[PDB]
């Protein structure tokens, strides 16, 4: 039973859209402003407007999901904050000024250190492991669905509710979605990071992806990945869903790797790239990230 | 140590003036982290008088203390920039100071908000006392609104870093510039008075030079129309000539907490029934958007 107090019902008068941030299969994301009743302040939020207008009875099913998505509580998962049931439904969550991780790593190619990359792999695995523990399946994990709270803190979004090149073969062939097909997409998500945001299977029609996968072909080793990192990615893309790693294991493996980061990723000038000092880390949190969180795995 | 960030002029920029006081000017600002493209809103206080390189060592010693203050009801210094001026960086509070907030919501604030504000301010002041720090400039203008449910004392120590708030000051502070936790308690009483009157000016139109003589005559700020006698009694006890005869912040937490539990027994406010602490729903929203900080549960009515 989801605590429905966690899902605020918004009135259309309480908020305004002010900028488009992007779009995807299900809707259009806006940066918006929430103006609390009787106050003078404008509070930035992110708003997703769904693609299709809905009936009151369809709105019921949307509301049931919304109650569930408002109920998650983990430092590496975003929760839904509110909902507006206009003709076409609008959804409100926290605005991330750093955007999604996909855009972040593209803007910082190739000037992201190994420490950051491997730590993001841990945080995304923790977030996913939590979803598994709540018995939620993501169905759409990708770098565009990992949000950057601060560069040291990423959070999974848009879970629980096609992107062929992120999908496990059984999902492509049978529309089966499990925690283990989420693990496949984890693999692709890790590939996106390690390539600083390249497009998976670029140039290949979605049409042919299932065929290519059956031939045993896969995304290529990114040039910064040592063979153990690559091996992990390949294990995520095994035909047999049960042979793939569990998110629990992925937390452990990547945490180990984060302890000796230059041993597992090879990045030119890695020595010189920023590893966040305590001073910088504390500033970011005091400024824009006060939530309770874990400690980041640092190099021994 | 690692609590005070030293910034360079290149990574921040002042935008708009928010206000000025005795020691400097406050700006709505932007923090532009090196190599990032995001602009993070901050507040910047530039002190009035330029700095020596030797007066820099003084400022930093104190800044490091201000950055060490970790409590949900006190603001900490986040960063500093030392040029010809001294610039101090802290979290921007969009809601502004408590003084402004009570004026703007004048007569539309419930007893539960007012009494809980008194609890929170008392907790934050008690924390400074436990750390052996004196504020020296407590007033409603130096309490900030994080959300309407969450207020935080600001600008402590800044008075030690360097026009005189006579009408907030204890008598021994006026006459001898003695500042103690017990002189902070005097100012706390004044602060509470500011809130209970929805932001009236204390001793309005009475010359500052006359204040010490007024106080010596046993005269004090008047009972706000919404305060019952027990609440006015606490305030009057904060303004006792004998400092050790004033309440301790510790006690003030206990008293106002007691009162927040039965708020209509202690404040008489017209329309108070249609004003209430936020639903959990509404409180959840506010916290997710504005206040991820941990903080004690707000005292609710029995
Ligand atoms: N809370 C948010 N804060 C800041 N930016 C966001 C937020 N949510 C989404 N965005 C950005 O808006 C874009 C569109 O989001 P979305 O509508 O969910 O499509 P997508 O996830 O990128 N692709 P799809 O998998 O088809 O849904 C995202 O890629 C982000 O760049
Ligand atoms: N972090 C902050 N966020 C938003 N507004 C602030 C902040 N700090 C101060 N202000 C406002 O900036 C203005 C100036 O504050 P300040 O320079 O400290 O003088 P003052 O507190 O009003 N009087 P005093 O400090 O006692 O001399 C006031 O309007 C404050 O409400
Ligand atoms: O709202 C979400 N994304 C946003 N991006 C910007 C503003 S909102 C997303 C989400 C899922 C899980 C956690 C947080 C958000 N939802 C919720 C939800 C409830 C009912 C029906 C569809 C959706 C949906 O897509
Ligand atoms: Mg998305
Ligand atoms: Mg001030």
């Amino acid at each position: 039973a989801p605590n429905q107090a966690l899902l605020r019902i918004l009135k259309e008068t309480e908020f305004k859209k002010i900028k488009v941030l992007g779009s995807g299969a299900f809707g259009t994301v806006y940066k918006g402003l929430w103006i609390p009743e009787g106050e003078k302040v404008k509070i930035p939020v992110a708003i997703k407007e769904l693609r299709e207008a809905t009936s009151p009875k369809a709105n019921k099913e949307i509301l049931d999901e919304a109650y569930v998505m408002a109920s998650v509580d983990n430092p590496h998962v975003c929760r839904l904050l509110g909902i507006c049931l206009t003709s076409t439904v609008q959804l409100i969550m926290q605005l991330m000024p750093f955007g999604c991780l996909l855009d972040y790593v593209r803007e910082h190619k190739d000037n992201i250190g190994s420490q950051y990359l491997l730590n993001w792999c841990v945080q995304i695995a923790k977030g996913m492991n939590y979803l598994e523990d709540r018995r939620l399946v993501h169905r759409d994990l990708a770098a565009r669905n990992v949000l950057v709270k601060t560069p040291q803190h990423v959070k999974i979004t848009d879970f629980g509710l096609v992107p062929i090149k992120w999908m496990a073969l059984e999902s492509i062939l049978h529309r089966i979605y499990t925690h283990q097909s989420d693990v496949w997409s984890y693999g692709v998500t890790v590939w996106e990071l390690m390539t600083f945001g390249s497009k998976p299977y670029d140039g290949i029609p979605a049409s042919e992806i299932s065929s290519i996968l059956e031939k045993g072909e896969r995304l290529p080793q990114p040039p910064i990945c040592t063979i153990d990192v690559y091996m992990i990615m390949r294990k995520c893309w095994m035909i047999d869903a049960d042979s793939r790693p569990k998110f629990r294991e992925l937390i452990i493996e990547f945490s180990k790797m984060a302890r000796d980061p230059q041993r597992y990723l090879v990045i030119q000038g890695d020595e010189r790239m920023h590893l966040p000092s305590p001073t910088d880390s504390n500033f970011y949190r005091a400024l824009m990230d006060e939530e309770d969180m874990d400690d980041v795995v640092d190099a021994d």
